[PDB]
């Protein structure tokens, strides 16, 4: 590649792995969205559909980065989510929180690699477009979990209904 | 399901298979798009990115249909595309044409099943939202293949450059 | 905390210390502002009041960060400023310069800690919202000191009057 | 001071004490605000942040008064609030009510002093800018306490959630 | 300097060297622009003139940085470009690509120095204003080279003419 | 050159020398500008930055002329200015006046050459775009020197401060 410069093969591979993980997160959220479409919590459905589109954008930005740095995108299967039945609004929020913490850990390992390979452009890319977005998403999901639990979810179906209307609406 | 009516278990399964195929088509087009981003044919890249978003919409409409009819969505892995290197604008257009004819065949088998199970709502759904969209997409890809070949692609890099500017721009 | 991830207890403590320092800086500037209100240099008063509001915003952003990362805010007394009588516009500018260099040193020690604990989100937070703001503030105060000295302050009361009108007005 | 007239040294001192108390109230409300930011009651957080800014304005108006009357501002440490963990929306409202009644008592003692020193300008200043503001704030906090208790707080987390949405939102 | 803080003499010197390099890049692009003005490829001329103005802005931002950090600007001769006759649009694009990779390498060495001297403000400055701009410029020039070669340049004068109209126009 | 007509080789060379001198003047003014940025005379800095951009335009117009007449641009190193520390606003204005008189002398020698070679287009070009611009710039710099001296510069730092505000602001 005539453009490649200071771009380690290990970073290229790690970026391909992160592309797959962002697409996976998009698929999990898509599944969650249509679960809540089925069980008639329309604002849970809207919230997770928006999250799913955001993760596709996350994946696309990494694909652009791979090309910008003179690497080559290598795609892999997007694994299906762990569940098709997400049980409750609270359970889906807890699963999303767990997912985003896992994605954050992968981004931190990616940043450690970029640091170890002295790749400041890649470090800046991760910090600028991913790390604070993860922190905000984790706190937001934590906040939703906190409120749903305090309201009496998941036993209180009234709680999940009112949360759908007042927080996600 | 208290809403399910005249919705055969075989149709439910076939709709889940079609959801996966539409997501697969979306992934193929996403791959094609970023291949052309890499090799600097920006309007090929834009064309296939738009196609990829359209297929995600196709998948989402089938997921909504599954829920509307009282079925249950069962997702599967989204397989990676056959190639990561799509070779040329002409080759990608030929591969997309082949893909859309395969998707059309699956939709026609779906319609045959809905006909065999006397499900006129499902027949109408397929006809209204999928069958003419497929015919239009197949003719459009065929037209692109026809013009690229007539211009001298794929040997003529000038041909693919000018097609990118004048047809896809 | 269900949101806390890669957030060292030492960083949490250092962020609480920085919150206190930003509030302290806000209080110093508030004192300076009303000193110049008393001695009738209204644009010195306006300048330092604006600086005081900016430091409160600095403190609030760190409090938000503490919460975002799953830490806990621990507030301490806000110490009164070193003076109630700031003597002259030049002396107040020199004191503000000294204060901002002290705050900068504390932020650099904070960044060293975040670096030592491999916390790239915290490093980015400090760089993005604090480090260049400090450099700009230090140069601006240095510039004000430079001009006031060149004009003949603090002996020339005319100098401070004209600086109030022409630079701070 | 060439402007000082009918301004007793005891009133000057009492005004300096009141400045400190208003800044203290601002700090208490700032603490309460970010507690509710942490535990995800965003409209409690907004309500107390607004209250904190109002108290800073209260302090600034007294600092302006001190200067207007030819006195000298003497600042003291701003003590940290009694708690960092405010327990519940109800508890924070009860603590704020107690604080505002304490501030009101200090303002009434200030007015008694201004009356005893035959300072009608100071009496009018306190009446015009502070006394009715205190009465309104006390009744408002009392009303919030009344409603939260009637709704079942603090045991009912649903109560505090719905109060956050419907009264503070 | 009363403003200088955590700013190593080696970094100051390296910033002066980078100022000279950015001015040099501006001069190379100015030369390329008027070469294409002479041989009547007006959009090549416009493209490189814009690039030349961008590099002057790059140099000016580093001069501002030098002053902001309490250093002193030391200018050196701006060397003339390697060629006055740039041969072809393709050759100029290849020369610009080589230049931008050389400038990128100098910026990465600058970042390594700022890292070695624990200067996070300087690291952030380089990352924020220079490193991604370099990556984008390198990929863009690589893309132009890729397309011109695929079109048949430099032998095909038609290729360079059409590229001037369709990509740079 | 198929366009060259009545364009002597000596004039072509003299135009290349004038291009270099205009770029040199641009560099001197750029240096002066950032000197005043450093020592906090912001309107001196703005004035000289504008002058520096004007000289780059002067150089570009001569480069266009060289091409228009069928000559060839030959660039040379742009020498660094005589000083990096310009001492005072008055000294910089005196140095700029000296520079512009030197540039004027070179333009008058250029016009003498164009006259000697019976090149009326070149004579008109110099008269139309350069000679009156030089006379205006020389008188303007002379006026600035006159006022700064009358105000008490360079000993009076107040003088330079007020001139920065009232004449250059
Ligand atoms: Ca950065
Ligand atoms: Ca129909
Ligand atoms: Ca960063
Ligand atoms: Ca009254
Ligand atoms: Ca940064
Ligand atoms: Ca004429
Ligand atoms: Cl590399
Ligand atoms: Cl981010
Ligand atoms: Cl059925
Ligand atoms: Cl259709
Ligand atoms: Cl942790
Ligand atoms: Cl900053
Ligand atoms: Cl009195
Ligand atoms: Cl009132
Ligand atoms: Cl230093
Ligand atoms: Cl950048
Ligand atoms: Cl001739
Ligand atoms: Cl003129
Ligand atoms: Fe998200
Ligand atoms: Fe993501
Ligand atoms: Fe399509
Ligand atoms: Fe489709
Ligand atoms: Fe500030
Ligand atoms: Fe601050
Ligand atoms: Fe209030
Ligand atoms: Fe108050
Ligand atoms: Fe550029
Ligand atoms: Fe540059
Ligand atoms: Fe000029
Ligand atoms: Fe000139
Ligand atoms: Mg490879
Ligand atoms: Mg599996
Ligand atoms: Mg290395
Ligand atoms: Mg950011
Ligand atoms: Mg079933
Ligand atoms: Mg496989
Ligand atoms: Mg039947
Ligand atoms: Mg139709
Ligand atoms: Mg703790
Ligand atoms: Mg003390
Ligand atoms: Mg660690
Ligand atoms: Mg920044
Ligand atoms: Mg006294
Ligand atoms: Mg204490
Ligand atoms: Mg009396
Ligand atoms: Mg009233
Ligand atoms: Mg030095
Ligand atoms: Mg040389
Ligand atoms: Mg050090
Ligand atoms: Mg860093
Ligand atoms: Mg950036
Ligand atoms: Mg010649
Ligand atoms: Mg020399
Ligand atoms: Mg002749
Ligand atoms: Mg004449
Ligand atoms: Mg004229």
């Amino acid at each position: 590649s005539q453009v490649r410069q200071n771009y380690h093969q290990d970073s290229e591979a790690a970026i391909n792995r992160q592309i797959n993980l962002e697409l996976y997160a998009s698929y999990v959220y898509l599944s969650m969205s249509y679960y809540f479409d089925r069980v008639a919590l329309k604002n849970f459905a809207k919230y997770f559909l928006h999250q799913s589109h955001e993760e596709r954008e996350h994946a696309e930005k990494l694909m652009k980065l791979q090309n910008q740095r003179g690497g080559r995108i290598f795609l892999q299967d997007i694994q299906k989510p762990d569940c098709d039945d997400w049980e409750s609004g609270l359970n889906a929020m807890e699963c999303a929180l767990h997912l985003e913490k896992n994605v954050n850990q992968s981004l931190l390992e990616l940043h450690k690699l970029a640091t170890d390979k002295n790749d400041p452009h890649l470090c800046d890319f991760i910090e600028t477009h991913y790390l604070n977005e993860q922190v905000k998403a984790i706190k937001e999901l934590g906040d939703h979990v906190t409120n749903l639990r305090k309201m009496g979810a998941p036993e209180s179906g009234l709680a999940e209904y009112l949360f759908d209307k007042h927080t996600l609406g």
